[PDB]
């Protein structure tokens, strides 16, 4: 039972790494299809896509009367993004952000000093509805905005679309098999943890944008990591934490709230005025550590 959750884990880790340059080289193509931005496909479908793991959970576990692990882990998602996903992506492949796309990360920004503020009381399903709709509005402005509209079945859009999906496929389904895996390997080892497990829910649906945003990192692809990031986080609160609010009442997660907005708004500073590169990502991944070593467990 201890070598099937080696297998899923070795598994996993093989579906990701390639499903993620897969899943980057067709988003990229389709892009290029589309003539929208790197950016645009990045926080849209990207984004969208690498989500569905938190979307899912938070909808699973406010069902489940697990209200808080429903908004930890949507929470805990968008900080790991940025700290950790960002932070390592930034300094593989340092990002100047052009003018428009700060606009976009200004609006991110404000999106998520909203959701702290409104979220001070905790998250309702008014609260929800709200966010979901701000969600969709933030995708229309941001196609629109990164859209330039001009024009049977060309084996070059087949071909991406397939990379795409199959790509996806392959980094949903190795997440799940590397979590899966290890989850094995800790029962069967006796070292099983329940709160050590629910802290690290955040982490485990946040390995497709990690695997997806490194493998874009790795082909320079800055403007697409981006678009991941500030996309991801939106799916995560306009998505993830909403659905979880439909079904029970969110308790707050103030101090989780703080942080986000704190490194939110370096996020934001840093596109404005420098840039998202080395030194940017160094203190991206040394507050993340602060995080991980400080927040309490429990994954709410
Ligand atoms: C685009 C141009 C406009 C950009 C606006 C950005 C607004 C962001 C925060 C506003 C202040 C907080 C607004 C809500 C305050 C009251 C509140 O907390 O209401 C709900 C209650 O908490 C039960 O959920
Ligand atoms: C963006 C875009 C839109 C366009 C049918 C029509 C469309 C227009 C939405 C939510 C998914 C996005
Ligand atoms: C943005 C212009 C200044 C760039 C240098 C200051 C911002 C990066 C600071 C990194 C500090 C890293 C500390 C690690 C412990
Ligand atoms: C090309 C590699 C450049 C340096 C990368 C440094 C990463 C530092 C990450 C944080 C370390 C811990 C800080 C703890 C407060
Ligand atoms: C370099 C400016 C940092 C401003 C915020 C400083 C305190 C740390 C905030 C982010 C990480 C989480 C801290 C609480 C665990
Ligand atoms: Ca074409
Ligand atoms: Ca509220
Ligand atoms: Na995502
Ligand atoms: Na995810
Ligand atoms: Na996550």
């Amino acid at each position: 039972m201890v070598i099937l959750g080696v297998g899923y884990f070795l598994l996993g880790l093989i579906l990701l790494y390639y499903g993620s340059d897969w899943f980057v080289l067709g988003s990229e193509r389709i892009a290029r299809h589309f003539n929208v931005s790197n950016f645009v496909i990045g926080a849209t479908v990207m984004a969208i896509g690498t989500s569905l793991p938190e979307i899912l959970t938070s909808a699973y576990a406010s069902y489940m009367h697990a209200p808080g692990i429903s908004i930890g882990n949507a929470i805990g998602s968008c900080i790991c993004n940025i700290g950790l996903v960002l932070g390592l992506s930034a300094i593989i492949s340092p990002i100047i952000v052009d003018k428009n796309l700060q606009k976009n990360i200004l609006v991110y920004l404000l999106f998520v000093i909203f959701a702290a503020v409104i979220g001070i009381d905790g998250f309702s399903w008014i609260d929800g509805v709200v966010l979901l709709i701000l969600f969709i509005i933030y995708l229309r402005w941001t196609v629109k905005n990164g859209s330039a509209e001009i024009e049977k079945n060309n084996p070059s859009v087949v071909f991406s679309l397939v990379l795409l999906i199959i790509g996806l496929i392959g980094v949903l389904v190795g997440a799940e098999l590397f979590v899966d895996g290890a989850k094995k390997i800790a029962l069967a080892l006796d070292i099983s943890d329940k709160v050590i497990g629910f802290t690290l829910v955040a982490f485990g649906t946040s390995l497709p944008e990690l695997m997806v945003s490194l493998a874009a990192a790795k082909r320079n692809l800055g403007g697409m990591v981006l678009g991941n990031v500030i996309g991801s986080n939106i799916a995560d609160i306009g998505g993830a934490l909403a659905v979880g609010s439909l079904f029970m009442h969110l308790p707050a997660e103030n101090v989780q709230m703080a942080v986000l907005v704190i490194m939110s708004l370096l996020l934001y500073l840093f596109a404005k005025y420098s840039k998202i590169g080395r030194w940017q990502g160094i203190l991206f991944l040394a507050l993340y550590i602060i995080a991980i070593a400080s927040l309490r467990m429990g994954g709410g």
